């Protein structure tokens, strides 16, 4: 019952899942990784957060490159290689991986090199598995050494699309993400050359944006691969985002329906993982929701029993960074005795 | 070729026609109404705007409620009852009825006693007919008093609409509108008793909304009756809005086809009014565009030959506006020598 | 200890205030009215709050005009005018005044003809006396029956000017108020003829703006009568300001001298009105602070022994709904037994 | 009077360089280099602009590193070292330093070996002389190679503080730069371990932060070295800033007399420097303003007849950009035939 880890890269996620951690007792944060962040700056980054309010707990600076956080030190290192990270002195057995630049299965592997046993990459892999809490985490195997979490976009897609695709089929859906702005955005117009729009001011545009959170459900939910894809659109709000799936069902379906097959959901197999509402929310009532998808039942609409359009919201570092406490937790279990 | 034009309501929509029309030729500004908003107030709003910057003519308070713009003379006036404007005394034939709160036939009719000819509301009615340039304006008939340039999402929708429609069918679509916040929202948490999230901070927030636009393309193109509804996202941005149609054609298309089909359209039979690009836009890219609907090649994809999702930008409050003055002179040549 | 408090004007101070009183025991509210919020809008506007979040406690509609928060009734009224409001109905002794268009003496007196007792209008007052927590308070009479708790901005400079004056004496001082925008300012430009700057889009401008904030603080401090003016630049934040104080002193004083003679007050005689930080903070961090005014340290500087630019924090919604709640337990203990 | 230059660092300021350069016949671009920025990249850059909108003339990507914008060829790098650009190979005779990576004289005169003869550092330089056009220009001798253009802020203030100190005589002065955010600034919560507050989320914030500025203006202007100091506050508008300047004069001067003599001087010889106006302006009023300092006669305010609080307005972007322009042109004319 005791799960050490540790984090590379204590940014947005890196920061959201060791406040979560270190709240809660089903895991214990030993160790942290980034070379931009020195150890009296990590304590004031984490005491301050300009989107979920400072931090409850209590921060001491207890040595050179140590933290106590509610009596409990973490080690704090600043190594831009990840093989160089000595996991295993500390006995770190599982590792988050949310620098951004390591999401292939050959980078994240060099994690194992430093004593660490398991890697949960905290984005889209190229070719690392991709498990989705509430969807497919039961197909995780104690011989996979380097997993991901796939993004918070796929985590607000999938859950409502295995209740759909469950109850009425889903034919077709094309979903849109109106997402808030990120850590890759500017400020003000600057070089962006792998994204040219995603290079432009970030909280005075509407962005376009790409993304592979829906064709990502048809791998963690197979029977849909190839019926989803979709697009992004980044907006200037600093968090909270909301998906938008406009899809064909495969039966007749009133939203009536719907609505109650979520809110079944909501409070049956996904509880914790799909939420379900009936009142008037705005994007600011979800930030710190720790679902990964929360269906918003009056703001969808139907064209007809096989037509729809879904609305449903994420606090898209909230709600992600429970997940991957979710996993850690889960595939710990499996490790040892189920 | 001597129009006449007055306005009802000098706000974001009755400032920016009145800007259009003063820099131009094919109408005449001669009166404008708002009890809201003093003579030499008016000056300073007109000259100043925080979207479309600073007036390039030339502006001066002539007399107690008069305006010399570019050497015209322009009577103001302070009424809270249409019905006491007197258009007729300075010969106004055309009066945009652009307050918000006169847009049924029956309140819109008023200003016919004060010697106006005809009306346009800038905004849907609920019972005046509806008209968009480049879709519908050839059904108008001069017997016609008063009637409705629909709304800036309506004039956006329709024009693609038509294209996909004439050229693949349309067999149901579904739409959302990405939209800046206007007037009727709110700074911070306000209230808005008739639309409880539209009172939410509106910088703060992505606020869903409801809209009539895609169920008016109907109405404007009666053979999409009944196939066409949507929603509204209403996102921290001052102007410029774009709308996202998911829709299934009749017939297998492939995006390409779709792409050339617009840019046919947008160069021949809807020049100036449909527009396409290829370029990486964001939305302020499309602040002050005249056209009514600028489609984003590159933003959309297409799940299959049957499914497909349609990326359009529109300045909801430039092009809009060039509307009303196009559908002003329209109408103006039918009701003389057409 | 059973003080019945009534609010009208339920906005952003009325349900701050509100928000602040149920959740403690000092103060009872009773009654509540607003004739633009019904009372099952009242519980959404109650529970959902784009700035401060979700609601702690407990909300419930029991009938037709009555809410139960916390196991305790709040009646609800929708009068536009004070005096057909019935406080004293339900015991209602003291009056929050938060509409802001009561905040004369003649009008704020109407609640007394409905059974209130006492009237604190939540802004300035052109004849009513204004109070400041820390202050002036025990200037406070029980003959007064209209009464004011000045603004928020005067409630951040006042207790400053009052730790710098005691111990070095200003001699004159200059302040600007960098303010987030607030209920009285427009999404978009819009009319505001009594302050032509106000009316300009809220989130896109730095928009200069009168205050009499600074000359107020020589009306609760009347040594410092004719010796501070200053102005306010509203900036697009949606909550918590700060105030930057130029000041000459009269005695030589270095930075080091100011710093710990605020930290002196912040622990003594002004804890909980005036707080004292060496953090790295930014608005947001004072986001929920209860404080009337936090003074940074680290952000101030001297230019010598005698001038010096001064710089505090100031949640205007929370701190200054703090106040008026601290107010109303004040006067209620001399009205009784002192 | 073919004065060609190159620019280092294609960012904010030196596509508004080239902007402003390439829209005139006093100055030819013939050289950009941006190791981050290809040239077909570079000419969307230019071609739309968040903050200024479209460029207005012809661009054409006429091989594979040269831009043909209105019938001129512009070659384009991609060096990291300023050593290894070529700007001799072309004619370079003055180059923009606008890369804020090269501001010591020692980094900056790697220009000269690849065949430059003068580098202008866009920016403050630790070592390399600085100049504000109408203070100190005529202090330039040609023996100087590297040489600085100052701040933004520098800019705005210099020539201000130049006509009170000339008029009245400033005794001391503490100023705030009210200031948009830029490049340096983070979307969200981000590491800057030089400047923490400067890391937060840069539209959601108010951001105090430091500034030489002021003390810059006593190395421009001697006179007025160690009588002036001051800080910045960075706040979510995205281009724009704005400059308090609260002293204390050596001779009494009403208000009145301060706006006749910046009104005078911005009609004499600070004409198309310093700027005055009266109107009721607020920021986005003065986006594309060329001034480097306008002047906000009704913002500003006067506690006595010895101490006042001046408002000056500057876009931080196009003014500065104006100005390493117009310097560029006036050394040259010095280093030929003045
Ligand atoms: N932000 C979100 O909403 C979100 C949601 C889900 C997943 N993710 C994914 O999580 C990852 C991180 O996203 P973020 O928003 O937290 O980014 P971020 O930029 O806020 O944080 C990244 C952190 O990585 C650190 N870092 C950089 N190089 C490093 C190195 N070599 N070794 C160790 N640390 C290093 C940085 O200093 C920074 O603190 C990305 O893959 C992102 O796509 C983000
Ligand atoms: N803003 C947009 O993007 C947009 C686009 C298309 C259509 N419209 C429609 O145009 C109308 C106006 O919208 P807006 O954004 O310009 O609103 P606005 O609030 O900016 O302007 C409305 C104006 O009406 C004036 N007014 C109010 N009552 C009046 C009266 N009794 N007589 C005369 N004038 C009066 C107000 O003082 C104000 O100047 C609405 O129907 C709106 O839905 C708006
Ligand atoms: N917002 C701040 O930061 C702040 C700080 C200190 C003081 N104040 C002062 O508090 C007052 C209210 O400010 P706010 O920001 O809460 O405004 P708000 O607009 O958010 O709230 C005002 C409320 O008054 C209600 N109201 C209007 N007319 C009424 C009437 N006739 N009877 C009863 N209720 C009526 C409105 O419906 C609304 O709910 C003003 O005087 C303001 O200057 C505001
Ligand atoms: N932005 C303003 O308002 C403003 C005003 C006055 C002065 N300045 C100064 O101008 C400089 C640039 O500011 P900015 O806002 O344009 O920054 P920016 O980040 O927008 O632009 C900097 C550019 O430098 C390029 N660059 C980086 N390394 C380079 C290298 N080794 N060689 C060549 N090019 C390289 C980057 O790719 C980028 O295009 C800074 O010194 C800044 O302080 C900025
Ligand atoms: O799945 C992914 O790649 C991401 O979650 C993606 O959906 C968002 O980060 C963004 O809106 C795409 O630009
Ligand atoms: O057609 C309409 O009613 C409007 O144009 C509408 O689409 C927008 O104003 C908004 O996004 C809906 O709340
Ligand atoms: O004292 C007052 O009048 C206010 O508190 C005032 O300072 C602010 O509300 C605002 O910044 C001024 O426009
Ligand atoms: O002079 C300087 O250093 C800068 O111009 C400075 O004033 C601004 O860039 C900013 O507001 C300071 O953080």
């Amino acid at each position: 019952m005791v799960v050490k880890v540790g984090i590379n890269g204590f940014g947005r996620i890196g920061r959201i899942v060791f406040r979560n951690a270190v709240e809660h007792d089903d895991v214990e944060i030993v160790a942290v990784n980034d070379p931009f962040i020195e150890t009296k700056y990590a304590a004031y980054m984490l005491k301050y957060d300009s989107t979920h309010g400072q931090f409850k707990g209590d921060i001491q600076h207890s040595s050179s490159n140590n933290l106590t956080v509610n009596n409990k030190t973490i080690h704090f290192y600043q190594e831009r290689d990840p093989a160089n990270i000595p996991w295993g002195k500390h006995g770190v057995d599982y590792v988050v991986e949310s620098t951004g630049v390591f999401t292939t299965t050959e980078k994240a592997k060099a994690h194992l090199s430093g004593g660490a046993k398991k890697v949960i990459i905290s984005a889209p892999s190229a070719d690392a598995p991709m498990f989705v809490m509430g969807v497919n985490e039961k197909s995780y195997r104690p011989d996979i050494s380097v997993l991901s979490n796939a993004s918070c976009t796929t985590n607000c897609l999938a859950p409502l699309a295995k209740v759909i695709h469950d109850n009425f089929g889903i034919a077709e859906g094309l979903m849109t993400t109106i997402h808030s702005y990120t850590a890759t955005q500017k400020t003000v117009d600057g070089p962006s050359h792998k994204d040219w729009r995603g290079g432009r001011t970030a909280a005075q545009n509407i962005i376009p944006s790409s993304t592979g959170a829906a064709k990502a459900v048809g791998k963690v939910i197979p029977a849909l691969n190839g019926k989803l894809t979709g697009m992004a659109m980044r907006v200037p709000t600093a968090n909270v985002s909301v998906v938008d799936l406009t899809c064909r069902t495969e039966k007749p379906v009133t939203y009536d329906q719907i609505k109650a097959a979520v809110k079944a959901a909501s409070e049956g197999e996904l509880k914790g993982i799909l939420g379900y509402s009936e009142d008037a929310l705005v994007s600011t009532d979800l930030n710190g929701d720790p679902r990964s998808s929360i269906f918003d039942a009056s703001a969808g609409i139907a064209l007809n029993d096989r037509f729809v359009k879904l609305i449903s919201w994420y606090d898209n570092e909230w709600g992600y960074s429970r997940r991957v406490l979710d996993l850690i937790a889960y595939i710990a279990k499996v490790d040892a005795g189920k």
